[PDB]
C-alpha cells in the first residue's frame, strides 16, 4: 500500500507518472526587447533562466492545498430537486435522442496528439493506424471496451500537470503560480467517450438555444447568442477563483445522474459516471494521491459536466434568493456557462448581495469580469459584460464578441513552436502561421480604422520574413468579412 | 398606333396576350361538404358554376382603377436624400461584393414552369435544354443579351393575369375581387437577371442583418431575426391596402438608383432600370395600356425593389415624425421588409398618429396587421405581431413564427393539381403530398397537444388513401424537430 500524506492527501500508492515537463511551446516572434510588464510563458522550474523560485513540484504542491479544504454547503435539497428537474425536463424538451456510439466512434473522437495517459505515458498518435489502436494502447483500449460493455467498474487513474500558458509577468516574478491539469488515462478517455459521447454531440448542436455554449463559434454564433441575452433587462459577469478545485462531488453527481438518463445507454454509462466521480486517483510522480473533493477535469465529457454543475448552482442561488420556480426564472432569463465562465441575463428583479452570498455558501468564490471587489454588480445593458475573454460589443449591425487589443498584441509577441528551454529565443519564419494571421487582421478589424492599421503592419512585416507572403486586405473588407459569415 | 382610353389608361398599341385563364389549381381533398365561410379558389368568370358575375376582363378593369389615381406626395427631399444615403449606406457596408452574372447564369436563374410571356407566350421549358434557350425562346434571350451587353434600351412588356388563389368567401359570393399578376417578358427577365442578380444574391446572404427578409427561413432564420426585434422597446405591424398600385415612381427610381451603384456593372445596369422604371406597357387582351405610375411587378429583382422602396418610405416617415437621422434611427430600431409587409421594431418614441398621417400623406394607406380602424398601433411586446402570415410566438426556448389553425386546416381541405373548372371535384390521393403533409404536422406542433392530435387523425386519413401510408410521429418528437434546427 502506502498511506501516508503528500500535499495534504492520502497516499494511495507509488506513481508512475513521467517528470513535469520543464519547457515552453511559445516562442517569441521578434529578438527585440519585449514590451513592458508583458505576458510571459508559466514558470519552467529550476532549470528557468528568468527566476529562481521553487521546484515545479513544490508549485503543484501549491496547487493542490484547495482540495483537501473544507467543502461549501450544498443548496437546500428541496431548491436542488426542483432546479435538477427543471433542468433534466428543460433537457428532454431540446436534445435530439441519439443512437450508441461504438468503439470505433469513440476511439476516432479522441485527441490523437495528446498523452494516453496511464500507464503507457504515449502519445496517442504513436499506437493509431489512422482507424484503431494497436500495441500497447490497442490493449488498454480493448480491455476498457470490454470492461464498458459488461458493466463492470475499472477505476480511473489520472497525471497530474502544468499548464504551459502565457501569463501576468507577477505570476512569473512575484508569487509564483502555474494551474494544474488532469491527464486522463486512455482506458477512462474511451469509456467516457462510448458512454457520453452521443449526449455530448446532442448537446453540442442545442449550443444556442440551451445555456451550455461548447461547441459554439463566436463569430456565427456569438450575434445570436448575444441577441438572447439582450432581450432580458438585467445583465451580470461573475467569475471565480478555483472553479474546479471548489465543487462539490455532490453537484457533480447530479450533474452526472442528468448526463446519465438523457444518454441512450444509462445503464452502461451509470458504471462509467460512477467510476469518475468515485474518490480520485491522482498520480503527481512519487505518489498516486486520493482526492476525494472537487472536479476531476481529464475526460473528453469534463467541460460539459463542469458547465452543467454550474448551471445548476446558478438557479439554485437564483431560485434561493428570489423565491421563483426554476423552470420560470428560466423562461424570465439567458444564460451563457463554459466551465467557470458565466453570463446572467434576467428580467427578475435579482438581490445581487443575496446572490453573492448564496454562492459563497455553497463554496463558490465568485468576483466581476474585470472589477474586484464584490458582492457582483448587475448591469441595464449587455454593452461591455464579457465571456470567453471577448468583450460584448453591440451597434447599428447587431452583437459580437470583440477580443481586446492587450490580447491581439500578445497573439502578436509569441508563437506556438517545438517545446524548449527559454521563452525568448526566435525561430525561423512560421509559414505555418497564415492561418493564425488573418483571424487576428479579422479581430483587429473591430477596433475601428486607426488599430487596424498598426496590427496590418505588424502583420506585413512578418509576413515578408515568411516562406509565404499576403495580400494585406483593406480595413473594411476584412470588417465585412468578420461581421457578415459564415 | 391606337389612343384610345382603357379601363382609365392610354392605349398604346394592339394586345397579343392570351385570353384569362378560366380554371383554377386547386382541388378539395375531400367530397364532403365544405366547413362554413371556408376559403375557396377566387372567381374564374362566367364559365364558374359557383356563383354569375361579370367577365374575368370587367373584373381586371377593377383592379386598373388605382393605376390611374393622383399619386401621394413625394417625402420632404432633405429628409429622402438622408435616407437614401443612409440605406444606400449600410448596405456598402454589409453587402459582398459580388461578379457579374454571365448569360448562361441569368438563362438558368429563372422559373422554367412559368409563362415566357411576350411575344411567345410559351411555357419556359419548352425551349430549354437544360442549359439553353433554343428555338424562338433563344432568339429572344439571344438578343436581349446582345442589347444588355451593348448598353442599348429595350422596351419591356408586361401580361396582365389574375391570381388563382384561395380567398374568404366574400370576394367571391359578395363584391367580386381578384388580384392582378403583371408578367415580364423573358428579354426583360433575362436583361433584369444578368443586371441585377449579383446585387440581389449580395442582399439575400445578407437577410438577418439587413431588413430586407427575402430568402429568409422562417424555421431556420425566424428566431434570430425575431428575437433582432425583441431587443426594442416598442413593436407595430402596418398592413397595407393595394401597395403595388400606390407606389411612386419616383421613389422606385431612388430604390432603383441604389440597386444600380451596387451593382457589379452599373452602367449597364443604369440602362436596364431606367427600362423598367419607364412608363409601362401592360398587355390586357385587347390593348397594351400605358402604365405611368405604381410598381411594374413582372421581374426576378422585383420583390427586392420594392421591399427597398419600403424601406425608403418607412424610414421617410419615422425621420419627419421622430426628427432623428435615418442612421440613428437604424441604431434605435429593428426593420422587417417583404414587399408590403412590415414590421418595426424601436426604442425612439415614435407618435403613431403622426407615422399614420406621413404614411397617408406618401400615398399609401396603412391598416392594422388584423385589428382594423387606424391610425396604427404600438405595442410593447413582440408577443403576437404577425409578419408572413405567422403569429410571431415567444417562450423559454425563443421566438417563432406560428401558423394559424385556420391557415394549417384550410392547407388539408384544398390541394394543388392540374388546372380545372370546378373547384370541389376531388382527385385521386395525392402520393406528391407527403412532404407538405409533414410540413404541416409539423405546423400544427406548435399549437400544442390537443390541436396537434386533431390534425394527425386527418392527416392519417388522407395517408392511407395514398400511395404511401405514413408513421405519424410523437407530439414532442415532431415539435422538437420543428423548433430546433437545421
Ligand atoms: O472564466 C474563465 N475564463 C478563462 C479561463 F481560462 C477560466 O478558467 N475561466
Ligand atoms: O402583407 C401582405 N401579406 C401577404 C400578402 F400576400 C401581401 O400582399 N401583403
Ligand atoms: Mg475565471
Ligand atoms: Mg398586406
Ligand atoms: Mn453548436
Ligand atoms: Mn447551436
Ligand atoms: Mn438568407
Ligand atoms: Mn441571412
Amino acid at each position: 500500500r502506502p498511506s501516508g500524506t503528500y500535499a495534504g492527501l492520502p497516499i494511495a500508492d507509488y506513481g508512475d507518472a513521467p517528470p513535469l515537463s520543464t519547457k515552453t511551446m511559445f516562442w517569441r516572434t521578434s529578438p527585440e526587447k519585449l514590451p513592458p510588464g508583458a505576458w510571459e510563458p508559466a514558470y519552467l522550474g529550476s532549470k528557468d533562466e528568468r527566476v529562481d523560485g521553487p521546484s515545479l513540484q513544490q508549485v503543484m504542491r501549491d496547487q493542490l492545498k484547495p482540495y483537501s479544504e473544507p467543502r461549501g454547503l450544498l443548496p437546500p435539497q428541496e431548491i436542488l430537486d426542483a432546479v435538477c428537474d427543471a433542468i433534466e425536463n428543460r433537457l428532454e424538451n431540446t436534445l435530439e435522442p441519439q443512437k450508441p456510439w461504438t468503439f470505433k466512434k469513440a476511439c476516432e473522437s479522441l485527441d490523437k496528439n495528446t498523452s494516453s495517459g496511464y500507464p503507457y505515458h504515449k502519445q496517442k498518435s504513436k499506437d493509431w493506424t489512422g482507424s484503431a489502436f494497436i500495441g500497447d494502447l490497442g490493449d488498454q483500449a480493448t480491455h476498457a471496451n470490454n470492461m464498458y460493455e459488461m458493466g463492470k467498474s475499472m477505476r480511473p487513474i489520472y497525471t497530474a500537470a502544468l499548464k504551459d500558458e502565457l501569463v501576468k509577468p507577477d505570476k512569473i516574478y512575484g508569487k509564483i503560480k502555474k494551474r494544474l491539469l488532469w491527464g486522463s488515462d486512455l482506458g477512462t478517455m474511451i469509456r467516457a467517450a462510448r458512454a457520453f459521447g452521443p449526449f455530448c454531440d446532442a448537446l453540442k448542436e442545442t449550443c444556442i438555444f440551451n445555456p451550455i455554449r461548447v461547441g459554439m463559434s463566436m463569430n456565427e454564433d456569438g450575434p445570436f447568442i448575444f441577441a438572447r441575452h439582450a432581450n432580458f433587462r438585467y445583465h451580470m459577469d461573475a467569475d471565480y477563483t478555483r472553479w474546479d478545485s471548489t465543487q462539490q462531488r455532490a453537484i457533480l453527481k447530479r450533474a452526472g445522474d442528468i448526463m446519465v438518463r438523457l444518454s441512450p445507454e444509462p445503464d452502461l454509462a451509470r458504471v462509467v459516471m460512477d467510476d469518475l466521480l468515485a474518490p480520485s486517483l491522482l498520480d503527481v510522480g512519487d505518489y498516486k494521491i486520493v482526492v476525494e473533493e472537487g472536479l476531476p477535469s481529464g475526460c473528453p465529457c469534463t467541460t460539459q459536466l463542469n458547465s452543467l454543475a454550474h448551471w445548476i448552482l446558478t438557479l439554485c442561488a437564483m431560485v434561493e434568493v428570489t423565491r421563483v420556480d426554476p423552470d420560470i426564472v428560466m423562461q424570465e432569463s439567458e444564460f451563457s456557462f463554459y466551465g467557470d465562465d458565466e453570463v446572467v441575463s434576467t428580467n427578475l428583479e435579482l438581490d445581487m448581495v443575496k446572490y453573492t452570498m448564496a454562492l459563497r455558501r455553497y463554496g463558490l468564490l465568485p468576483t466581476r469580469a474585470d472589477k474586484e471587489e464584490g458582492p457582483l454588480e448587475r448591469r441595464q445593458t449587455l454593452q461591455g459584460i464579457s465571456f470567453l475573454r471577448r468583450a460584448i460589443v453591440g451597434d447599428q449591425f447587431g452583437w459580437y464578441g470583440r477580443l481586446d487589443r492587450a490580447s491581439i498584441d500578445r497573439q502578436l509577441l509569441w508563437t506556438k513552436g517545438p517545446n524548449h528551454q527559454n521563452p525568448f529565443e526566435t525561430l525561423p519564419g512560421h509559414a505555418q502561421r497564415p492561418s493564425q494571421l488573418m483571424a487576428l487582421l479579422g479581430e483587429a478589424a473591430m477596433h475601428g480604422e486607426k488599430y487596424y492599421r498598426t496590427v496590418a503592419s505588424r502583420v506585413s512585416k512578418e509576413a515578408a520574413q515568411s516562406g509565404i507572403e499576403m495580400v494585406v486586405p483593406r480595413h473594411r473588407s476584412v470588417l465585412r468579412w468578420v461581421r457578415f459569415g459564415t
